[PDB]
Formats: structure tokens, C-alpha cells, sequence
């Protein structure tokens, strides 16, 4: 019932790719577990180094296949070397970068929330259990991070459980349960740079859009309105092309919409205004003062986004 | 005629090429077969793991080469086992990520069907026939999807069927039939992102169009035109950008043609409107009434678009 | 000066790099040849597939390498499998996929022409010489390539003639000439979707610009000009990020020109009406009614553009 | 404890990945140590060339992986020579080209500073340590900068420091301290062809909008601002699209901004001067007179964002 | 001091890379050098193709490793062959495929010359020289033709010369000196393309630029010139996405400063023309009369940028 302890040291995450729900991982990893002993040069433990590892393994050493469960293609394993010990034990360590998969939501895009995992399962063996896991990193918040890519609220999280997979139990009956490490790990998304540059602009664009309605006479308003139409269509663009393509709507891109809309809304206004009158041409007595009424309709519609 | 069962797990699609036509898909693949028993260690079935395997055909263990029919180039193949049983049956065990082929239509965009299709068959043998095929997959639809970019509505037609091959039947007269697996899942698009932002502001901005119409001159009228015609080439390069380039027009491209037309048209008869007249100065009074005309007759071209 | 005999299976093509000139082919390729018989297991023939093959080599086992010569980088070798007969012959299968290079010309964009070329030809044989050639290909012109940019043409071309290589011939005096199997399959583009979607979108912009002259006034009729250029300055940028970049003008190109031409001369033209009169301030009475001259004159030079 | 001299040869810096902190060096590595003493052929050294190497570490040769800490995956190892020394001494030669990674700020983006780094330390020996370290660079400063897109203000560097990893330690006790090579080089990143071409027409563009005061009427100065609103939209699209993308504002980024504000500002004084009056509609006599009153408002507002 | 006779035959030059100053080979090299005869089966020589080749060396058959210095990379081998003799001289055939890389001045970008180099070297031999160097280009120009991006100057040029790498002479004292092919072919910049489709239009649009001069008020000056501002932001845009990027600024991105400039000088006099006056509002009746003078100057400005 072989005992197999694991270390996953966690130098790097990077690379996001928001559509095939992807990132890359680069780091190593340690599996510790005893076997029957040797004899090694002199006493002390001896070391293999890459090359020489695939060799020991013709000769009977067993060494188990650790796979990533949740990784998307064979990872880039840099070195790796096996530490053996006189009394038995068998130390194997090795460098990776690897693309690994999760689910994630994007829906709040300026203010995420994500979680990165690893899965790690022995790839043929059931009864070679995970003894426990552990994890590293090195890093401060809230601190330096005005500068970084997004904060790390959060820290290791291990679980280590067993996994079922009742398919073809008949090929050996009564064992099928794999032991699989599991890790998680929290964090946010720092928003400064799509506020600061993103939702600001944006907001700003629509705000102009509402002074359309200070505009005296009507000829004035109507052909303002395309050219704040136009505004926001090279704002959507602006928009689309920098953010990370995604199958739904984000929070900048449903204020994109609302800028499109507050937009329409006005075009229809501004022609009914003119056409809902005492005569013929007379824009309606009080309704052409929206001027400060518009933008309290659209904030007051701006605050059932957010619940 | 050596009976073979094969079973494909299916873990993930991912990252369609609309351009190329292709498609990615990660999982594993298990093929069963018996032949002479031989004798293992104890006698517990022997577990052979990555590069062993190669090693044990150079002792004349046969292994069967199954290659994927419609994959495009060699797959990335991670880790692979072989398990041994006394009995003589052999169970090999693999993970594949690879890109795979099929035809697919899209010129429906938003709301496309399509078929992801994988194609095994052995690569050399004609009487080693494929016993069986089963597909796992651990996935929920309508569910999730507000997360994801497709629907699936198929889950898991196999087929398995024969191929004639019939070029150079010569070379062996009589036997050129080889068993091919065919495993398809049918998939629908999620129109929800394409609709809310694409189809949306193009409507929009195709109808806000035709308010030219309501400007009292004609000057302005003719003018305002080229301001609607810039707007809709600005907003066909921001979706020629974001949406997956094609060889040939969707439903949304279908669209901005409609509002190219539309345009040039409304340019046609404001400029007819102002010289079919009756004397010096008159813009028909009639035809400048097609307000809420040139809406319907978009609405009677955009319900013959559809069948 | 062995014979051999050669079959290429095509499966695919479909991603031209326009600017590298340069397009992908995947697909199968056959070699069969005579050599001294010898004893298989039983006496069906032996089958090697993949690895083993470079282990019957190292037995004295000659397998000529046939070099793609018109490939761009070593193409993905699929799987490769060895017929070998008791009475001799032996026949080499392999799958290949790799990024072809030929000639092609671009200038006539939206209408091409094109000859999609494999050349194979042995790495280092002058008295081995390949005895017949046979391409398979299978699809059904005209039909599909509704979907495909492309549009399949004439279909098989074979040559299978004589290279001398007059370059260090004196290395091997009197013996240079290797035997090349030439594929050619032509091709010619489907000009639908740049025709609805860009040729015809362009050709009612430019039409439009001519309506200038029917805006009553002279700072009218040049203001708008400015709305026409940034209209025509705005569909190039559409045009050229979704359309295949090249280092030559395409007929797009020209038509794009075009514009630029007609916009500006009727900068010149609008002007020029001010300012060529009797007294002071006079357009002069007929050269603004070039309403539909310019859309005559536009014309004739568009068809000495076609010779 | 064994020594061992390192030099390592810089061919190549470039390619900054802006937004993953990463940059790839290209060059030649050195390691030399002294063994113990025997024959070679000959008594001239003996050189081992690439695959060669791979056998003579069968034989017990003990080679030590030397693991660059901060490459992004395995890196690619050209050409490696073993040059063995009848006296014992043994040089290990390999041409290195990896992607390496370093913190770097880019909140100042037209004035950059960084520090492209090499962290090497072997795999997995604690007692055999680093010589000393050697670099060599050959490059002229502030000189060919007016093509290199790189000015550097230090001349290289070397530490040859200690780590701790105070991890796994119990696994061998007392000794735990790996010796680290650190290399470093100072480069900014050149403002040339961001100010002449960036910088320079953005702060025009600003300048111009404030133009917009010296308008006679309220509609020519209210419709106007809308146009200048476009123009900033466009102008952040072509620096986003062309400029390298970061997660934080650089210095343009928050120009960008200020041109947002500058248009959003006028508009509001353009209406304020409306409706600030004596009667009705009066542009408040001194506040329309703002001409050159915003722009000194400008300029004091951009000497805060320095310090 | 061994000989040996290079030959270089050239395939394809394609892709640079104008960022990172790369460029790509592909083409086949030849070794050829005479060592101690052996017997071959029957006399003619022997070959040798690919994977038999390394087998040679590990039974005592010496064959240089000779690496590309400025090559970013190890490169693609293709095939590769041995041809010995029986009278001792060896003949080493491959085909390759490499990235190369070179420094490359771009400042004058519509009209460079250029200069595509490759340099060989032994990897670890410095007393046997490359006896002499040929290679193979077949380049003719003007003619080729049509048109293209580069033309040819030439065919080559071939140094061979000695070098010192005076870092580290005591690994072997007095002896340090290392034969290196230069190969360096020259090239000059087909304009033909950038002039009618990018040159042109701007021309155009800043000769356009100048008409506004010929507008009768001032607020159709003033506001008219805003919109020429947004055509050179779009132009610059659609410049700098379609056209290399590069760290300095082009004779084109010049051009787009000439535009910037031009257009801001207009507004400068269009508002100075205003209150320059002896009344209050009065155009000063000469200086909008540079509508013929203002090419004048910007025509006399282009001719000192040029020496």
C-alpha cells in the first residue's frame, strides 16, 4: 500500500487565456516514498541527473508515473534527477512549465475573483496512496501590487482525496480508486488599470452624450447624436480590441451597451419632442429640459446592474 | 482477425480554427485484446509504464498501431501503459491531446449547429478488427454555458463501420477492408454574446439610419447621410476584428451589407426627392414621408433573409 | 538502377500563407520497390510499423529517404509502416503533413489563379529512378468551396523527369541526374465573399461620393468632401487588416486608389467651379452639374483599368 | 567541495514580452573544473562533441546540471563540447538560447529602467561551488542608441551569492546552501520613437482641442467638443493597438486620460458660460475668455503628475 | 591542419522579422574533406543517410560540428548525409532550415538597402580551416521581376577569415585562432508598393489638407480643420497596424508628423487671421491668402529633410 509524499514548489503563474480557459504554471515538484535498500557509493545518497534516470528503470527501479490530471498537453519538464538513498528511500525531483486547465467566470471583468488548481494522480496506481502535500510562495499584501498584474488575497489550500471512476471496475474488480492531490489557489483581479483607463473614459463619453440636450435648437441635437453614436462604436472597438475576447458580456462591455442605448434613447426624444406638440414645430414646453433629468434616468438604471 | 475493444474518454473540446476548420480535443484512449498468455511477476497483471513500452515490442510483443483518421499531424501523446495479463489479454492505455478535422458550416454564425467527429482505425491491419467503442463525458447542458462559448445537445453516437480503401487491390488480391470506429457529438453555438453586443448595436445603429428622413432640409439631409455611412463601415471593421474571420458572408456580415444598402438608397431618394418636382424649390411632399416606410420595407427584406 | 514506384495520397490542404507564398498539405505517400527476396515469418509479408522501422535499417535494411524538395522545414512524419515480401518488394507507408513553397501571384486578388506543387525527389540517388507516379485526390468541383476560400481545378499534373545539378558535378563526374516526381494541382479563387462584402460595399461608397454635386452650395460641397476622405482612409483600414497582407497591389488595392483620386478631384473640380468665373463669386454654371459625369468619367478609366 | 569557473558569453538580448516580464538572451556558457588526472589520446586535449557528450556520462563521467533558475521552461541548448585535459581539468562548452524572466516597471513606459538578469545555480549539489564568474558584452554607451533601442547606464555586474532554501532540509542535515551566479545589465528603453512619434502628436491633438474656446457661436463650440471627443477615442485605439500591452498606466496611458478630461471640462465650462448669465442666454463675458486660461490650467495640473 | 571545402546552395530567403532584425534560410550546406581511406563495399563510395550517421562517429569517425555564429537558435536539420570514400575524403550533405540574425537600419523604410548575412564556424577546432567557400544564389535584378520587396545587388561575397576571442587564451596558450565563413548578400527595397497605396493617399490627404484655406468663413475653417485632425490620427492608425513595427521613426512616420504639423500650423494662422486686425473682426485681408503659400512652405521644408 505504497506510501507517496509530494512537495509542489510554485515559482511562476502566468499567461491567462481568457477563452480556452488556460494558464501556464512553471515549477517543480517532489514525490518521497521508501523502497528496499541498496548499496550506494561509499554510504552517502547517491544522485541521478536526467539523462541517467530512464536508465536505473530498465534495470527494475520502479518509479511511478505522476500525472497531471487537469494539465492541457505534456508539460515542459526542464531537469530531473532521483535522489537514492542507502536505506531505500527514493527521492524524485523535477522542474516543469505546463498549461493547465480550470473553470473560471469572467462575467465581473474589472473586479475578478479566480482560482487556480493543480491535480496530481499517480497515472496506473490505486493502492500507491498521496501521504500529504504542501506548497510554497513568497510574496506581501497589500503592498506592491499598484504595480502588479493583480493581488493574491489568498494562500495554499490542500486536499488529497480519492477519486472513484467506475468505468471498466471489471478490468480489475474491487480497485479502482486513485489517490489524487488537489490544490487550490485564490485570487483577484486588480482592477486600477481598467477603471482608471477603461471604465472612466467610457463613462465620461456617455456623460458628454447627455449634453446633447443643451443644444438650442433641434437640427443642432438630432446630428450631434451620430457623431456621439460614432463615439461609441470607436469606443466599443477601442474596447474589444485590448480586453481579452470572451463569450459574454463583461461589465465594461454592458457599459458598452449602455452607451449605445442612452444614445438611441435621446435620438427618439429628440424627434418625438419635436412632433408632440401644440402646432406643428414646437418642442414640447418642459421636455427639452431633461438636460439635468437624462443623466439621473440612466444612473438610476446603472444601479440594478449591480444587484 | 484479433478482436480489439477500444474506449475513448473525452475530456475537453477546446479552440476552434472557424478558418482552418479544425478543432482540438484532449482525453485518453484504452484498447483490449487477447493473445498468448505468458507469465508475470507473481501473477498480478503487469503494469508497463511510458518508456518501457517501446522496449517490450523489441522482445516481439505486437502492439497495434491505431491512428486517427482525421486528425491534422501526429497528436501530442502524454503519459501511455501497458497492462499484461497473465490470462494473455493486453490493455493499453494512453493520453492524447491532437487536432482533429471536419466539415463544419458556419455561415450561420450566431446560431450554428456542427459536428465534432473523431475517426479511428488501425494503421496497418485489416483483420485486427475494432470489437467495440464507448465515450465518457463529464460535462452539463443547458448549464454552465453563460461561462462557456458552446451548447451541446448530441451525447454520444459511435458508429464503427468498415472502409474499402480499393486503390492497388493488387498488391493483395481479396483482403483490403479495414474497421474504422467513428465516434460524432453533435454542439450548438451560444448566441447570447454575438446578439447582446453584435447583433444589438447593429440594429440600432442600422435603424437610428433612417431617422435622416425627419431632417427638416434636404442639405442636411444629404449631408447627415455620409455621417451614417462612416458609421457603418466603422462598425463593420469592429466586427470584421472581434468575430472569426471566414471565406463567406454570415448572418451579422449579411447584415452589414443591409446596412450598406440602406444607406446608398436613402441617398438615392433624398437626392430624387429634391429634383422630382414640380417647379423651382419643392421637395415631394409625399416621398420625404417615407419615415416610417423605409422601416417597414428593411423589415420585409430582413424576414425574407431568414428562409 | 533500381525502379520505384510511387503513390501520393492527398487528404487536405487549405491554410495559404499569402505573403510567404506558401500552403500546408497533409496526406499519405507510397513507395514500393523490388529488391532480393528473403524468408518472412509464415510467408504473408512482414509488417514494421513505425520505431522498428529504424531498427531493420541498423540490420542492413536500405531505405532510400526521399526528400520533399519544395517543403519549407522538415514536415510532421506521421506514422510509417514497412511492407516486406518473401519475394522481395518492399513498401515503405507514411502520413505526411508539412508547409509547401511555390510560386504564386497575387495580383489579381479577388479572381487568383494559383498551382499548388509537390516535388519529391530522392536525397541521394542519381540509378535508383522513380517509375511511375499516381495522385489521389477526390473532391468535386464545382461545389464546396462555397465554404472554402479556394476552389479546386484541373486536378492531377505528373512529370517525373531530370534534374542535372551542374554544381560540383566534378564531385561525381558524369553522374548527376536525379529522378523528381512534379505534382501540380491548380487552383483558382472563390471571388464571393470579397465581392458581397468588400468590391460591392466599396462601389456604393464611391457612388455616393459623387452625390457632392448635388449639395446646393461651394463650402457645402467641399466641407462634406473632408467626410468623404476620412470615409474612404477608414474602409482601407477595414480592408487591410482582414484581408491577407502582401507586398504588391491587388485589384482592392486599386480600387481603394480610385477613391482617394475621385474625392480629391472633385476637391479640385468643387473648388475650381468657385473661382472660374466673369465676376468675383460665380460657380461656374455648368461644371457643377457634372453630377453624373464624374460617375461617367470614373467609368472609362476603370475599363482601360480592365486592359 | 568542488570548483568550478564559469564564464558566460551574451550574444543576443531583445524581445522584451512586456506584459509576461520576459526577455530571451542568446549566448554561449563555460564551466570548468578539475578532476581527477588521466590519459587522453595523444596528450593534446580531447574534445567531445554534442551527442558524444550523452555517451561519455554512461561511463561515470559526472557532469553537473547547471539549471538556469529564471529561464521560462527548458531552455534550447545548441551545440555542447566537452574539452577533457590529460591534467584533469574538464570544460563544458553549450550554446544557450532561453526565455528568461525578471521583474520590470514600466509605470514611466517612454523612460524605462530595467535589469535583464541570469540567476545560475546547479540542480542538485550543495558542496561544489562557483568559481567565479565572467561576462562579456562589447556594447558603447550613450552612442549607437540612435539605432539600439537599449541605453545602458551600468557596465554588467557578478555576485556569486548564497541560498538558503530552508525547505526539505531534514532530508540532509547541516547542509542545506546552494551557491547562485547572478549576472545583471542595466538598459532603458529609448524615447525616440515614442515621443517623436507618440508623445508629440497627442499633446497637438490636446492643444488643438482647446481651440474650441476661440469658436464665435455656442453651437460651433458645443458640436465641436464632440468632434474633439472622437479624435481622443481614436488616438487611444492607435496607442493601445500599437504600444505594448501592461496592466498598469505608463506615462502615455495617463496622458491619454488627461485628454479625456480636457474635453469633458470644456464642455461643461462651454455650457456653464451659457447658463451662468444675467438672463437667459448670455456667455459669461470673462469665463468664454478662458481662451488661454484652460491651457494654463493644463499646464499647472501636468507638473503635479512628475513629482 | 585539416582542409575543408564548403559549398552553400541557397533555396529561399523569407520572413523578417523587423522588430527583432531576423531573417530566415532555407537551403542545403556541403562539407567536403579528406581523411584516412578506407575499404567501402565493393569500391564505389558509400552512403550514408540521417539516423545511420551518428553510429559512424561512435565507431571512431571524426565529423566537426559546425554552428551558424549568428544563427538565433539551433536551426531545423533536414536530412543529412556521409558519402566516403575509399580513398579517405568525406562529403557531409544536410539540408537546413534557421532563423539568422543581423543588424539592419530601417530608418529610411520605404527605400532601404540591406544586407542578409550568414557565418559559419567549427565549434570546437581551431587548426583546421575552410579551404574555400562557394555558394549558390541565382538572383537576378532589376528583373526577377515583377515586382517584390527586395532586389539583389549581386551574389555574394566570402571572407574566411582568422579570429581572436582573446577572452580565456590560457585554456589553450598560443593557439586561439578560429576559420569563419562570411557570407553577405545584398538587397534593395522594391518601393513600389508603398508608394501607390501608402505614400500616395497621405500626399492627398495633406495636399486636401491645404484647401481649407480656400473655405469663405472663419468657422467653417476652424471647424472644418478639426475634422482633418481625425483623418491623420485614422491614417497614422491604419500606418502603423499594417506596417512593420519598429523602434524609430520611418520616412512614412515622418510624413504623418509632416501632416500633424501641417494641419496644427493651419489652425494656428486660420485663428491668427482673425485677430490680427485694425478693427476688431476683420480676416487680415493678406494672410488667408496663403492658400497658394502654405504648400510653398511645406513644399520647402520636405527638400532640407532630404540632405
Amino acid at each position: 500500500p505504497v506510501d507517496v509524499s509530494v512537495s509542489i514548489f510554485i515559482n511562476k503563474i502566468y499567461g491567462v487565456n481568457t477563452l480556452e480557459q488556460t494558464y501556464k504554471v512553471d515549477g517543480y515538484i517532489v514525490a518521497q516514498w521508501t523502497g528496499k535498500p541498496r548499496k550506494t557509493p561509499g554510504d552517502k545518497p547517491l544522485i541521478v541527473e536526467n539523462t541517467q534516470i530512464e536508465r536505473w528503470i530498465n534495470n527494475g527501479l520502479w518509479v511511478p508515473a505522476l500525472e497531471f490530471i487537469n494539465v492541457v498537453g505534456s508539460p515542459d519538464t526542464g531537469n530531473k534527477r532521483l535522489m537514492l538513498f542507502p536505506d531505500g528511500r527514493v527521492i524524485y525531483n523535477a522542474r516543469f512549465l505546463g498549461s493547465f486547465s480550470n473553470d473560471m467566470d469572467f462575467r465581473l471583468f474589472p473586479f475578478d475573483r479566480q482560482q487556480f488548481v493543480l491535480e496530481l494522480e499517480p497515472f496506473s496506481y490505486n493502492n500507491q496512496q498521496l501521504r500529504f502535500s504542501d506548497i510554497q510562495v513568497y510574496t506581501e499584501n497589500i503592498d506592491n501590487e499598484e504595480i502588479d498584474e493583480w493581488w493574491i488575497r489568498g494562500k495554499a489550500s490542500t486536499h488529497i482525496s480519492d477519486i472513484r471512476y467506475d468505468h471498466l471496475s471489471s478490468v480489475q474488480p474491487n480497485q479502482n480508486e486513485f489517490s489524487r492531490i488537489t490544490v487550490r489557489i485564490d485570487a483577484v483581479r486588480n482592477p486600477s488599470y481598467y477603471l482608471w483607463s477603461f471604465i472612466l473614459p467610457l463613462g465620461l463619453i456617455i456623460a458628454a452624450s447627455w449634453s446633447v440636450f443643451w443644444l438650442e435648437s433641434f437640427s443642432e441635437r438630432l446630428q450631434t447624436s451620430f457623431t456621439l453614436m460614432l463615439t461609441v462604436v470607436a469606443y466599443a472597438f477601442y474596447t474589444s480590441n485590448i480586453l481579452p475576447r470572451l463569450p459574454y458580456t463583461t461589465v465594461i462591455d454592458q457599459m458598452i451597451i449602455a452607451g449605445y442605448g442612452s444614445i438611441f434613447a435621446a435620438i427618439l426624444l429628440i424627434i418625438f419632442a419635436h412632433h408632440r406638440q401644440a402646432n406643428g414645430v414646437e418642442d414640447d414646453l418642459l421636455i427639452q429640459r431633461c438636460r439635468l433629468a437624462f443623466p439621473l434616468g440612466f444612473l438610476a438604471i446603472g444601479c440594478v446592474l449591480v444587484i
